[PDB]
Order: structure tokens, then C-alpha cells, then sequence
């Protein structure tokens, strides 16, 4: 089968000539994933790097990829950056393998870095191979599971073990043997009554416990002097899994918003999740999909599920190490480019049409964080224009106003520095951007009726929060009803809806309540200046009150730091949620406003010497405090 000979891939390494250039060079003796063949399997390495702390991605590429090979610095150890990749594989039980790097660098310490891995990240390390020669004398390694040394000349060749090395080459076979043998019972047996346990058995195992994350095959090499990558390579293709062995993509059924298990498979209907876009002056923009289920062939039209519009497959490119190859056929497992898009972002799911999923649950919730924007001059407009409405289509959860002064709306700091940036770079716009503000919100309390007259049209509206009303088949913020003397109607609602947005409180708008127009009156046109009076008056009459953004903030800690960061969570108003042990971590998740989030990834960063990691999403709106809600009236 096919699918059983697929490896998805990413190689995670701080940038040190790099492991993945030499993985390049020795399949065919940038882009955002690269098709490679190794013995008899198909490679598709993940570009993981992007923009590195933005969490979203981070998650994103995890997804894409089935295993990964985690790249440590022979000479530093486990370092920051690399330890909260890892703390994100393991919330996906990512199956992964350690690449000691740089094992001839001055220091180079190729069992300190294991036992930082044992240590630091908790992970239980499966060693298969051992350093053969010390900094300038690294020569090679010795295979364990064949226990055999590999030698490189300056050419190679495979050797008995050198002799000073064979007490800790067997001590460390016993080692892996009683890991591996953890695995099956059988094979216990025959380990235990003294029979030999062939490679072919050993590699089985070693698969299965990979596959099961139940163990991390340590293995070391370097890069520069090109020495170990051959292996590497072989263990990548022995050990890491296959899209059979993963099985299943979750998502949500469109029709039912169920979620579900969907099998990894062609014969069921094509769907795929979007990871990448990127610009290309020869042939466009490109969109590059992991197909999960199904096949597409060029001119098959399939739909957007996130943006419920349809796209025609038209150009598709496999990437390699310096060619691109137009295909006329994919399917699941491949990792491809699509070409001429239309309006497809980064997360997106492309879906059978006949049946529609979501792969990538994607909630656009209403934005939290907004800034003022002003061009330069009167000439930059056109592209203060274009360019941010190019960058709101790549990412559906920005948004662009206007007052009949530009406004900009993003979902958190980081998320709107990466976009001004852009803005001013990538396509030369100069303007002025304001200072945040955070996206505060009104409702009302208690039920309120009113009749209202102006001259000469009246309505007569009662207004109640939805937390308490009788009805429902929707969920929207703002219900309108009208059990009504007027075929008007509709002049109520655009009343309604308009004057929504400039709330009773404090100019932010109202939302969370329903809108019952019973009984009226007439003698004209235009009601909503009356519609508007109503509101406007009897919405006082509800005990209207501010609402703030929380949001869902989840920190991965190492224990010794949680009592700090638990400390400071609640400093700011944040109320811990739940606390789970993963590994030698805990995972703490909180509610906490988004107004006292502001600049968290620094205070985290200083709290936790850069090893907590946390992510933050738009939870709910709830009331705002005393002491709060005077700060707010202040402006």
C-alpha cells in the first residue's frame, strides 16, 4: 500500500550547514514542506520553523506532521527554545527520536545532552546509539541494535566495536533490551530464557513503542563533518509512523457539528487542512494542504468549509529539494501545493462536497484588541487599503473598519505586531497606528418594556437578556420579534441593529439580548428614528452593564515555577480553571481578562527562566468589577 510507506515529518532544530540540508543531499543521490525518498518510502519534511511564538502555528504544524526528530545541540543540551517545542509535541503524543547534533564541536557532550533530555524534559530515552571519539576524534557511532560501530574516513564502513568501547556498547544493549522487551510478553520470554533477540525483532518493537510514544530513540551524529545522517535517515524510515498508524484526523461533520474520528483513507471523501500559503513570483501564491482522506484530481471542484465557498482545483506542485513537479492526482497521506486559489487562508479545511468537514475547528470569535490607524498621507490610502484587505483575507480573524479614521481589529498584541509589520514592509504602507484598546462590550440585566412615540411613527419594544428569554432556533448576539398596526417592520430592525453599536453605557456596543416589538402605530416613513428612541431610552431601564473579554489562557509550566505563575495569574483577576500533570509538567488553565494580559509572554518568559510556554483564547464576556467599570467611564 501506499500509505504504509508515506514518513510526515518535521526535523525541529534552533538553526545550529544544518541536518536538513544533508538530509536533502542524500535523498536525491526553501518551501514550506519538501518530497524526499529514503530507502523505499516517500518523505515530506515539514517546515516547523515560522513564526516560532505564535503558538497557533506551532500547533498547527504538529498536526501536519505524523513524527518529528528533535535536534539538540551536542554542546548546549536542552536548551529553552527546544524544550517548549517538545512540551507542545507531547500535548499531541507526537512520536519523536533525539538527534544529538554537533558531537565534534569543542564540549561537544553527547551524555550530558541525554541526560538533560532524561532529566529536563522528562522523557523516557531509548538509546540506540553510542558517540564513537570525542570532539575533533568523533569518527562515527556504534549501532546498537546491531551492535556494530560505523566509521567515516573523511567514505564509510561498518565495523566490529571498537575495543575500548565494549563494556558500555553492551552495557547500554542490556539497557534497550529491558526498555523494548517492556512491550511484549513473548519475546519476555524468549529474552528472558536466554535466547539471542534478532535486529529484525528489536526494530519491531522499537516501531511500536516510537509509534506508541512510549520511548524516544536517542541518536547522535554531526552535521558539519557529515557524519551519522545515513542512520538518521534509516531510523526515520524504521521507527517514525506512518499515516496508517496515526489512523485518524479529528474534526467536525458540517451538517451535525458532530465531532469525529475520520479515518485516514482514500476510499472516503477527500479533505484536507491548509498550512502554509506562500508567494512565489513564477507561479503565484501557493496553498499547501496534508490530504487526510480521499483524492483530488486537477479540475475537481471542492468547497472551503471554513468559508463555505467552493474552490477549483487547478495547478498542483510536489516540492523537492530543487524542482517542482506539476501532478495531476493526489490523495491521502501527500503533502501538496495548490496553485490560483481563491479564497483559502492558513487552517482552512478543503472538503468533499458531498460531504463536509471542518478539520480545524475555527471559531471566529468577535475581536478583543483594537487599534487606530492613520496613513501617512492622502496618497498612501490606496494601499493603506489594498494591502490590509489582502492581509484580512489570508487571516479571516482581522478585521478592517471604517467611521463614515481606519480601525483595525486583531486578537491579541502579538497577532497585530505581526500584521503592522507587514503592513509597513512587505507592501511599503505608511501610516500612524493609535494605542490599543480592548474590545469592551454591553448588555442588560432585567427585562424592559417601552413605548415610544416620535413626530409621526411609535413602536412599542420590550427588551430582555437573553439569558432569560422563552424562545430557540439560533444563537445570535442581537434577536429581533415582532408580534405585531404597521407593515414597517423592517424599519425597526435597521433602527435596532444600527444604533446597537453606541451603547447606553459607554459608547461600546450592545449585545447578549432579544428585541420584542408588540403593538404600534402610524400616520409616515422611516420608524427607525423612533426604533432608535426606544432603545436609546428604554435600554437605561434594563440596569445595563459593561462587559469585558476573558480569555482561556493555558500554561505549560515545570512545576518549580507554578506557584509564581499561579500567583501572578490571579494578580490579574484570573481565575484558575484546572490543573493536569503532563509528564514532569503541569498544564494550569485560567479564565483571565484580556485587559490584564497585556505583555504576559514577557512576565511568563522572566517567571519561568523561558521554559513555560502558554497560549490565550477568546473565552467569554463577563461583568466587569467596580473599580473597573469607573475606569471605564473615565473616557
Amino acid at each position: 500500500n501506499k500509505l504504509e510507506q508515506i514518513r510526515n515529518i518535521g526535523i525541529c532544530a534552533h538553526i545550529d550547514t544544518t541536518t536538513t540540508e544533508r538530509i536533502l543531499y542524500y535523498t536525491g543521490k526553501t518551501s514550506a514542506a519538501t518530497t524526499c525518498r529514503w530507502q523505499d518510502k516517500v518523505i515530506n519534511i515539514i517546515d516547523t520553523p515560522g513564526h516560532v511564538d505564535f503558538t497557533i502555528e506551532v500547533e498547527r504544524s504538529l498536526r501536519v506532521l505524523d513524527g518529528a526528530v528533535a535536534v539538540f545541540d551536542g554542546v548546549a543540551g536542552v536548551e529553552p527554545q527546544s524544550e517548549t517545542v517538545w512540551r507542545q509535541a507531547d500535548k499531541y503524543n507526537v512520536p519523536r527520536m533525539c538527534f544529538v547534533n554537533k558531537m565534534d564541536r569543542m564540549g561537544a557532550d553527547f551524555y550530558r545532552c541525554v541526560e538533560m533530555i532524561k532529566d529536563r524534559l522528562g522523557a523516557r530515552s531509548l538509546i540506540i546509539q553510542l558517540p564513537i571519539g570525542i570532539e575533533e576524534n568523533f569518527k562515527g557511532i556504534v549501532n546498537l541494535i546491531k551492535m556494530k560501530a560505523v566509521i567515516w574516513k573523511d567514505e564509510y564502513f561498518e565495523e566490529d566495536i571498537p575495543a575500548d568501547m565494549q563494556d558500555k556498547a553492551a552495557e547500554y544493549r542490556a539497557r534497550l533490551l529491558d526498555m523494548v522487551v517492556e512491550l511484549d510478553d513473548t519475546i519476555m520470554e524468549q529474552y528472558l530464557s536466554g535466547a539471542e533477540i534478532t535486529e529484525e525483532q528489536i526494530k519491531i518493537l522499537i516501531r511500536k513503542g516510537t509509534i506508541e510514544a512510549r520511548f524516544y530513540p536517542i541518536l547522535c551524529g554531526s552535521a558539519f563533518k557529515n557524519k551519522g545522517v545515513q542512520p538518521l535517515l534509516d531510523a526515520i524510515v524504521d521507527f517514525l509512523p506512518s499515516p496508517i498508524d496515526i489512523g485518524i484526523v479529528k474534526g467536525i461533520e458540517v451538517s451535525t457539528s458532530e465531532e469525529k474520528d475520520f479515518p485516514i483513507s482514500i476510499v472516503e471523501p477527500f479533505s484536507a487542512l491548509a498550512f502554509k500559503i506562500m508567494n512565489d513570483p513564477f507561479v503565484g501564491s501557493l496553498t499547501f494542504i496534508r490530504i487526510y482522506s480521499g483524492k483530488i484530481t486537477s479540475g475537481a471542484t471542492v468547497i472551503n468549509t471554513v468559508k463555505n465557498k467552493r474552490e477549483k482545483i487547478g495547478r498542483m506542485l510536489l516540492m523537492h529539494a530543487n524542482n517542482r513537479e506539476d501532478i495531476k492526482e493526489a490523495s491521502a497521506g501527500d503533502i501538496v501545493a495548490l496553485a490560483g486559489l481563491k479564497d483559502t487562508s492558513t487552517g482552512d479545511t478543503l472538503s468533499d462536497i458531498d460531504k463536509q468537514v471542518v478539520l480545524e475547528r475555527m471559531e471566529f470569535p468577535e475581536p478583543v484588541i483594537e487599534l487606530a490607524v492613520e496613513p501617512k498621507s492622502t496618497a498612501d490610502q490606496e494601499k493603506m487599503g489594498l494591502a490590509l484587505s489582502r492581509l484580512a483575507a489570508e487571516d479571516p480573524s482581522f478585521r478592517v473598519s471604517t467611521d463614515h479614521q481606519t480601525v483595525i481589529k486583531g486578537m491579541g498584541e502579538l497577532h497585530l505586531e505581526i500584521i503592522i509589520d507587514r503592513m509597513r514592509r512587505e507592501f511599503k504602507v505608511e501610516a500612524n497606528i493609535g494605542a490599543p484598546q480592548v474590545a469592551y462590550r454591553e448588555t442588560i440585566t432585567t427585562a424592559c418594556e417601552i413605548d415610544y412615540t416620535h413626530k409621526f411613527a411609535r413602536v412599542k419594544i420590550i427588551f430582555e437578556p437573553l439569558k432569560d428569554v422563552i424562545d430557540l432556533d439560533k444563537n445570535k448576539t442581537f434577536v429581533f420579534e415582532s408580534k405585531i398596526p404597521k407593515e414597517y417592520i423592517p424599519g425597526v430592525e435597521k433602527g435596532l441593529n444600527n444604533i446597537r453599536e453606541t451603547g447606553v453605557i459607554a459608547g461600546y456596543p450592545m449585545i447578549d439580548f432579544k428585541a420584542t416589538l408588540v403593538d404600534g402605530a402610524f400616520h409616515v416613513l422611516a420608524f427607525e428614528i423612533a426604533a432608535k428612541g426606544a432603545f436609546r431610552e428604554g435600554m437605561q431601564k434594563g440596569n445595563p452593564k459593561l462587559l469585558e473579554p476573558i480569555m482561556k489562557v493555558e500554561v505549560i509550566t515545570p512545576d518549580e515555577y507554578m506557584g509564581d505563575i499561579i500567583g501572578d495569574l490571579n494578580s490579574r483577576r484570573g481565575q484558575i480553571q484546572n490543573m493536569d500533570p503532563r509528564g514532569n509538567a503541569q498544564v494550569v488553565t485560567a479564565h483571565v481578562p484580556l485587559a490584564e494580559m497585556f505583555g504576559y509572554v514577557n512576565t511568563l518568559r522572566s517567571l519561568s527562566q523561558g521554559r513555560a510556554q502558554f497560549s490565550m483564547i477568546f473565552s467569554h464576556y463577563d461583568q466587569v468589577p467596580s473599580q473597573v467599570a469607573d475606569m471605564i467611564k473615565a473616557k
